[PDB]
């Protein structure tokens, strides 16, 4: 029976998505590139039986639509599921939108119709997304006219979502109230799209709050308004469609297919009237701020997670090498470093990157190539542990710095206390807890932090 790494080698990590890591992979015979989502059975519960999931996979492989991620293969072993799909290189939709000089109702209507078109297809095949949100909208290439490909259609029905805030951050804004209460059908995906439409035309979520529970509460009540200024530049036709997508009771809410037939869509995507239509400069400003904020809270949580993983892995790795070293010499040699590093993976797992014994050998060699002399030599294990673990983290430590640079749009070097309150609110860190931590790093501060102080705060929030 077939095995994933007999067919694909890993070329590099693309990142961290719902339910697992996504790795850029390459067929060892054809040289075909693919994006491979790797779901750890230890980290994720399954909601269905094996049978039901194999059926859903078989179906998904046969579906085809230009706005839906194409799935090609599926594998399973002891510890993992490997979902193999087409690589897209244009990145998250909202990350491209903030890079934009001009945005109008026409740009929004082209995007929305892509999304609706992909959904209506999937609904005719009886597949609900359930967790539709901006992160699941990838652009196909780095072109300007790129198609939108919706990722993750079908996963929520079979895998139990993380309760960890590092993984659920951003979700509450887009969830349909009926999902909250348990009785949901395909119409939930219209809601979520309705929310994404609202955000596209105003740059503010319709249901908003200081922390996840406060967001959920607005959502379950289902009230929002169009009274903010930027709703002045927007057509009645858009607000009407939003209204019907944000209709509380699902059976009264418009279907995806009927949304595609709505006047706003008819009008704004006909690709004639575009030259005459205002750019929504306020909305795009608000999205830039919304996005920066979301990516910073996300980087903070990952960085804290990575410091904890690192602490855990450093001690474990050190224990494996000590127990290996009958020399009692603290010296260690290459084949053993690999053997121990493998024994680490054995029990930790955690590493989509280390999908085979050969991935490991090469990571050992890269560590040794940053280290001193004689790759093949008898080596002192403690110094190797330091460098191996730094390598693992600093991608976090780097992404953290980068997301703080991006968030600091005016290049002041600082984030104000109010900005922190927002950042920690979205990260669901208790106010008293961070204020407390803020006071212990800089006991003289005046309500703003530099990057080094912000980093020290997060270190103290993860037990350091
Ligand atoms: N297809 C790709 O190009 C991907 C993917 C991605 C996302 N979801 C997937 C979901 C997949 O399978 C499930 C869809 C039905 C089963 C298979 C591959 C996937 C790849 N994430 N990513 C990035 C991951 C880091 C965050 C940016 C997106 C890609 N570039």
């Amino acid at each position: 029976t077939a095995i994933f790494s007999d067919r694909y080698k890993g070329q590099r990590v693309l990142g961290k998505g719902s339910f697992g890591e996504v790795i850029l992979c390459k067929d060892k015979i054809t040289g075909q590139e693919c994006a491979v989502k790797v779901i750890s059975k230890r980290q994720v519960k399954q909601k269905t039986d094996k049978e039901s999931l194999l059926r859903e996979v078989q179906l998904l492989k046969q579906l085809d639509h230009p706005n839906i991620m194409k799935l090609y293969e599926f594998f399973e072993d002891k510890g993992y599921f490997y979902l193999v799909g087409e690589v897209y290189t244009g990145g998250e939709l909202f990350d491209e939108i903030i890079s934009r000089k001009r945005f109008s109702e026409v740009d929004a209507a082209r995007i929305i119709r892509q999304v609706l078109s992909g959904i209506t297809y999937m609904h005719k095949n009886k597949i609900v997304h359930r967790d539709l949100k901006p992160e699941n909208l990838l652009l196909e290439s780095k072109s300007k006219d790129a198609n939108i490909r919706i990722i993750d259609f079908g996963l929520s029905t079979h895998f139990e979502a993380s309760k960890k805030m590092k993984d659920k951050i951003g979700t509450a804004y887009y969830i349909a109230p009926e999902v909250l209460h348990g009785t949901y059908d395909e119409k939930c995906d219209v809601w979520s799209t309705g929310v994404i439409l609202y955000i596209l035309l105003s740059g503010c979520p319709p249901f908003n709050g200081a922390n996840e529970y406060d967001i959920l509460k607005k959502v379950e009540k289902g009230k929002y308004t169009f009274e903010l200024p930027q709703w002045k530049k927007v057509s009645e036709s858009a607000k009407d469609l939003i209204r019907k997508m944000l209709t509380y009771v699902p059976s009264m809410r418009i279907s995806a297919r009927d949304a595609l037939d709505h006047e706003w869509i008819q009008t704004y995507t006909k690709e004639q009237i575009s030259v005459d239509v205002p750019s929504l400069d306020n909305a795009i400003l608000n999205i830039r701020q919304f996005q920066g904020t979301q990516k910073l809270a996300q980087a903070a949580l990952l960085y804290m997670g990575s410091k904890l993983t690192s602490q855990d892995e450093t001690k474990e790795l050190t224990a494996i090498f000590h127990k290996m070293d009958k020399n009692g010499d603290g010296q260690l040699d290459r084949a053993e470093l690999i053997e121990g590093y493998k024994e680490l993976m054995r029990m930790k797992g955690q590493d989509a990157s280390m999908l085979d014994a050969s991935a490991v050998e090469h990571e050992v060699d890269q560590v040794l190539d940053a280290v001193d002399f004689d790759k093949n030599g008898y080596i002192e294990y403690s110094e190797f542990v330091t460098v191996a673990m730094d390598r693992k983290t600093l991608l976090s430590r780097e992404r953290l710095e980068r997301a703080f640079r991006m968030f600091d749009s005016d290049n002041s070097g600082k984030i104000s206390s109010t900005e922190l309150a927002t950042i920690f609110g979205v990260s669901d860190v208790d106010s008293e807890t961070w204020k407390s931590v803020l006071s212990e790093v800089d006991k003289n501060n005046d309500g703003e932090v530099d990057f080094d102080e912000f980093q020290q705060m997060l270190l103290k929030l993860c037990g350091n």
